[PDB]
């Protein structure tokens, strides 16, 4: 392989500009040329490809977001968008493509290695649901920014303030709201895996009020409900004020931590040993605490579950 | 005087602990006995006091929260609320006290001094709207905490998602709103002390889009509204994704920074200097950077007013 | 069982409180009584046993240190430190002992276990070198600590002034720097672990000079040398001015991260389980991300590795 | 005005590319065109100038370090260098300058203005020594920096590591170790400006270990002298283990606090109005919290002064 490309996709998360570095720094390593392509899948098709250098990816280690940027490209579905995009990766010479981004992203690589163009995926998201890894580039800067806010109203010793409800992300996978939920201290963690009874949650906010729990950490993923919701159904049926924190789009940037750095470097620098040495069609990951790879069909048809032992574990800690 | 008391009341904010230990400490080391006060006028007039030795404020300087707590006091706006509170510091023969707390706790601290108990008034708000006073204990780490939250949303590297709303605490000041985004790079800020138009904020996010601006971030101080209304608006009339951070009770918490531990070390030590000058009735603060003291009742005669100035200044820098 | 003790030793780090938590709140679950052990295995001789509430443990879970606190206690090496041991247990009626803290505190464990009572060791440190366990507790934040300096010297922009020499903890294994210089891409890792040559260092820095690299980050494990004294011979040899930074004990402080929360309170818990199922002479970990225990002298046999392909990955993309 | 530079000199510093975004927004805002001089002095002369739209100081608000880079220039104190610096600024049309850095870039200032060439000074630093101003952008986050090592050397719950010896930045001044040391509760201070008697930091080292101590912090500002040598005297005078964090270059780097970047923008666009309203030769500042502007040949003579009741104060709460 001489030329190769890389290009980030999906919702962006801290730590795919560590994953950019490795692809570039491996690959010039080995003397092959690394292009970006801008804006994802949309500045495939659109041709903004452009040589990276070696000094290009330096000082973007630490820092959130992506510099290649990255857009949504419903065109690439179809069959005329991969020809379309086809054409711009053979008029620039680029053999194989590196994609960094989530389950949408994967479609694409996948796509494009039946007609002939050999991708690797890298998992790049904050929400932990892409199968065949344990971790994805960005779930533990998500973490650290819910528990930054977490411990921020830990310090509140308002005698009438005790009940929080912070609302995470999480649309499907309820692993942000859980991890952050057990080392928060979260009394009630609402995840879209679990179904959860109202009456219990009013209950065991009671029960906690009885015994004189300082604070009162009630934590939902914004996949089940809203948090302003939930705390006026709180504070209606029990009479506690009730505060709500919606964090938003701040749990997707950041500067990322030293977990997923360590990550984007390793499963960055796997992808460009996967398209030198031929295997082309798959998706790499940490399983087990072992780098793996495994094709993208076979890698999409297992479905994403969240650790059923850490679920129950977070109540009976938080009594 | 031998002894002195100190309380906590009003929302807490941070650097309440680093006040108090200052208290403490200077008391203590001119001879004076320090008696902590809990749950703020409600712990008053329960006869919630309690001796205070050097090493009980030690380790409590870079923590947020207050250590004495805070608490609400209906009964201590009627004389008999006042008549018992004196009564409990006759009984523990405290002489004088340091009020820590808001505007609130300041019309407290005027009463007692009307019935022959010498008081003094620091500023510890974080939403800087004290009389007498350019900085109030607190306002200095809330606003870090708020653009922590607008550096996260910045590094968002996606086309589509381009307008985002936070909105910050600030009932009646828009302090917070104003020098957050001044801080951040605000395009607009939604303060009570101003008047907006909401075309005007259409027109300039539309300016900002044509330009190629990356973000468009709106501050909404609280007492205007809620920044979920302001994003289902902004969306509505634009047609442009809005994603709405409402960061709530958040912003109180957290360790002071490095201006709120020194500006309450010096506030507290202040307070202690003027009780046992005789001084009773008085407000320590910060006004043109010298620390200086006043009579509470004109003190909260005064009105709380923001620079003209600077937010002049965030409408010609956010072009 | 219906009585059992928990206890720190070594080094504190940052977890120590989480896992402190998680083992009074899941022995309080199944029915069982938890009394603290103040100041380590001196304070166990010593007769510093407390009984611990639920509410005990409340508001702990993010703060750095331990406050059952830590001492050396050379005393427990011999056998009349044990007798005096186990004499102070069975007088509080206490039957088994979790045990959070280093190798050190895994040779009480397993001496305690030899003469009948049942112990639990857990990994607790921020060096990473406790085996049977990939992670220790203590180690995620330690590594955001070194990343967190290394961020801050990114940001100079002075020409004259590009080479750093960072010197992180570790004695014997190099852990702390192997990740820490793959996050935060240094040029040059010197752990214990591996050879280097200096003139090889040299040649690098050199090279990377003359491409334009903005910096040159060297991290220097303490066990290998002074970061001081390193940072000498570079600007001996090269005359590039050199400038150090010697983090000390800022690497075992601070409020422990998300990923040190969660494995603290999953094996504090899994600690608890071991005794209450009668196991004994036991010590928990996380290997190929599962919950594992093992036998403490069985554990003990092994020795410490770093991966060497992260270490070989380090210079791959420092280029 | 039609054409103006901006240029930044001396030790970079947080809020430098705050300064020089109000520095292009502001000129942008009243029809200037703004002309970037990379590499400070030594990049004038060489002619390394170019247009800035305002757009290329977006996303740089929040960033520690300058875009424009900085670099020692010794030719520049020399009249031909001079004389090359106004050659290039005629050769591109520019007509004024806003130099951002410390005393050293001043002085540059002043020459140039000698010459006929309008030039005004921003005071950007992390030591607080330029004269005219209280507050030199870039020490409110070098405070902040050092209150993170002080914060996390209290969590370590050690009984026989409880002597730490912080060495921080400041040359010729004492303000980085006095507002940390008051912030941090640093028991010892020793700054360029007082007297301190190490026979004093022993007894006061010893009071606070028979009283119960937790911990006994010594803040060293770098121009009295190392914090090795300070350590390994206390050890050797008092046997007690004491333990040096140097902090480095870390204190320059790292992401303005809100108090810098609000700084910043308001200086920077207050030299673009100097310029604009014809007063050059003149450097800005914030004195008794309102903005000034001073000349700077009169601004140059004056000299630093610590204020001595805040490091009296500093002795008084450590007891």
């Amino acid at each position: 392989m001489k030329r190769i490309g890389v290009l980030t996709s999906g919702g962006d998360s801290p730590g795919m500009n560590a994953a950019i570095r490795s692809v570039v720094r491996k690959a010039i390593y080995h003397g092959v040329e690394v292009y970006g392509v801008y804006h994802g899948y949309a500045g495939l098709i659109a041709g903004n490809i452009k040589k990276l250098e070696v000094g290009d990816v330096g000082d973007i280690i630490h820092r959130g977001g992506t510099i290649l940027y990255t857009a949504r490209c419903p065109e690439f579905k179809t069959e005329e968008g991969q020809k379309k995009g086809i054409e711009q990766l053979k008029k620039h010479g680029i053999e194989g493509l590196v994609v960094i981004g989530g389950d949408g992203s994967y479609q694409g690589a996948k796509k494009l290695t039946e007609h002939g163009f050999p991708c690797v995926g890298v998992p790049g998201t904050i929400d932990n649901d892409i199968p065949g890894t344990d971790f994805t580039i960005g779930f533990d800067t998500a973490l650290n920014t819910v528990i930054d806010a977490i411990d921020k109203i830990r310090d509140t010793a308002t005698s009438h303030e005790r009940t929080y409800v912070i609302e995470v992300m999480g649309r499907h996978a309820g692993d942000i709201a859980l991890w952050s939920g057990l080392a928060g201290g979260a009394e009630t963690i609402l995840i879209p895996e679990a179904d959860y009874d109202m009456n219990d949650v009013i209950a065991r906010l009671k029960r906690g009020h009885e015994r004189g729990k300082k604070h009162s950490i009630i934590i939902v993923a914004e996949g089940v409900g809203s948090g302003v919701d939930f705390g006026r159904q709180i504070q209606e049926a029990t009479g506690f004020e009730t505060r709500v924190t919606v964090l938003g789009h701040v749990q997707r940037g950041g500067s990322p931590t030293a977990f997923d750095r360590v990550l984007a470097s390793r499963l960055g620098a796997r992808a460009v040993e996967l398209l030198l040495e031929g295997k082309g069609g798959r998706c790499v990951g940490i399983q087990n605490n072992q780098l793996v790879d495994h094709d993208i069909a076979e890698a999409l048809a297992n479905k994403h579950t969240i650790d059923q032992r850490m679920y129950a574990l977070s109540k009976e800690l938080s009594i």
